């Protein structure tokens, strides 16, 4: 289709946090510091926030070196607003789709209630509106039973139930098995358990982001901990699991495909998790078997043609060209992309039946 007759009408971000201090410290003799001076808040990300509920309304440990642990940091404060100012260059800048000032009317923020992923939106507007704003910012959030934006095990009970086995065991699974007993030995830290793949990747990706000494160990293996940790997960969640996908990220492709539909808002920003982007990401079949990264983003733009009325969007991956479920390389026709989208989508009174 030819682009000059096409106008954006709407785009929906979700992104994961930015480089943080990892939630549980490795049990090693042999620790990286953590300096605090790393919390410092770079005054271009200043940008003073009102968190509440989904209406809303009211709102719903230490690392050696005196650090808290899950705590985004500098490092990752610049992550996500790089993130905010490539929003800027395409949607303020290369057309002044929106207002370069935030503005409520404009802009929906919703986030779990987490401080890392709080800041990371804080940081992500800072760089998008160059922290400038014509109203009170509101990030929108939700009670953890109630949250949809990470598969939620403990408030669905069938989801729950149909991974169980899974679960228990992911990590006997061969090659995984013989791989997590490799790494534990050669660092001296084996039958610490529990120790999984997920905890060694969230320490040597946070140290690495860092420009951290990590055990050598540890970074010996990397590579192969991120690779198991990708099959640990995909082994609890397998693409060939229709129901449990459902049940993991339908009711956020619901909100999601929501929103084009409302648009036939300008901006619609959700704060995720790694752990949403690997399903999210599989059911729209873009998955790429990397761990998503700090600070990626899934980027929708929905256009209309001017001149036929007809609809299109197209989707980036980490600022990268992606071709979804249904869809042509390049522009994809509305229908073509939800239609796809369609077998994994779950509405939320259909989410709440299945789950019991």
């Amino acid at each position: 289709v030819d682009r000059s007759l096409l106008k954006l009408k709407m785009v929906q971000v979700v992104f994961r946090h930015g480089a943080r201090s990892p939630l549980k410290p490795l049990p090693l003799e042999e620790q990286v510091e953590w300096n605090p001076q790393l919390l410092e808040v770079p005054p271009q990300t200043q940008f003073d926030y009102t968190v509440t509920n989904l209406a809303g309304g009211p709102k719903p440990t230490t690392l050696k070196g005196g650090m808290f642990a899950g705590q985004l940091t500098k490092v990752g404060m610049q992550q996500m607003f790089a993130l905010g100012e490539r929003l800027r260059k395409n949607y303020v800048e290369d057309i002044p789709f929106l207002s370069p000032t935030f503005n409520p009317q404009e802009v929906f923020i919703r986030s779990t209630n987490i401080f890392r992923n709080l800041e990371s939106t804080r940081c992500l507007l800072a760089g998008l509106f160059q922290c400038q704003k014509e109203g009170p910012i509101i990030i929108h959030t939700d009670e953890a039973d109630s949250e949809v934006l990470y598969p939620n095990y403990q408030s669905c009970w069938s989801l729950r139930q149909r991974t169980r086995g899974r679960r228990q065991t992911a990590s006997l699974q061969p090659g995984i098995s013989e791989d997590l007993k490799k790494v534990k030995d050669r660092m001296g830290i084996d039958s610490s358990d529990k120790v999984d793949f997920f905890i060694l990747l969230d320490n040597v990706a946070a140290e690495q982001a860092h420009n951290l000494p990590s055990c050598p160990m540890l970074k010996r293996f990397a590579r192969m901990i991120e690779q198991r940790a990708v099959d640990t997960s995909l082994y609890i969640l397998p693409k060939e699991d229709r129901e449990s996908l459902q049940m993991a990220v339908g009711p956020f492709l619901h909100i999601l495909e929501s929103n084009l539909l409302k648009a036939m808002r300008k901006l619609y920003l959700y704060a995720a998790h790694d752990v949403t982007f690997i399903p999210l990401l599989m059911t729209l079949g873009i998955f790429d078997h990397k761990w998503p990264p700090f600070a990626v983003d899934l980027t929708m733009e929905l256009y209309q043609h001017l001149e036929s009325k007809e609809w299109f969007v197209q989707l980036y991956y980490h600022g990268k060209e992606q071709v979804p479920r249904g869809c042509p390389d390049g522009l994809c026709p509305l229908d073509m992309f939800l239609n796809a989208m369609s077998v994994y989508t779950l509405s939320p009174e259909k989410y709440h039946a299945l789950c019991s």
